[PDB]
């Protein structure tokens, strides 16, 4: 279906339309021409399953991009400065805005998509065999591999 303008990135079929709108808004905030939306779609698929994959997880309450309470707290002032309003955890749009701010930070700071993803999953000090607060194995390398491949499969250009 032809768009005005022609550059409009097409939603992957498997990405729910509510999620697409969240990630497009985030993409707009970072001027990424729709490419970041594709990356964010891949991340959200892995983290939650667009919200469907959280039931029974001990970190279910962390929402769509699985930002831990202490991390959300650390980034409150920066979120407000970037987006113009206080972070509201009950808002799925905000959850995505917060996660995407953190992910953008990692990508910019470490200099690549792959490192952004690895560090988004494991933090800045990840090692093989590392463990999160709940005692779950953090497979940061596999995460980066999976999510990057998914981003590419979605038609990511970088």
């Amino acid at each position: 279906p032809p768009t005005n303008p022609p550059t409009t990135v097409t939603k992957p079929a498997e990405v729910p339309s509510r999620i697409w709108t969240y990630v497009m808004n985030a993409d707009n905030a970072y001027g990424k021409g729709g490419d970041f939306a594709l990356l964010l779609s891949a991340v959200i698929k892995k983290e939650s399953y667009f919200g469907d994959g959280l039931s029974g997880s001990p970190s279910a309450g962390d929402g769509l991009m699985q930002v831990q309470p202490n991390t959300r707290n650390a980034y409150l002032s920066q979120f407000s400065a970037k987006y113009g309003h206080a972070y509201n955890h009950s808002s799925e749009q905000d959850q995505v805005y917060m996660g995407s701010l953190i992910l953008n930070e990692k990508i910019v700071r470490f200099g690549s998509i792959y490192s952004g993803l690895l560090h988004y999953n494991g933090g800045d000090y990840w090692y093989p065999g590392a463990t999160d607060s709940y005692g779950r194995p953090i497979l940061a390398d596999q995460y980066a591999n999976t999510v990057y491949a998914q981003y590419k499969s979605y038609g990511g250009r970088y």
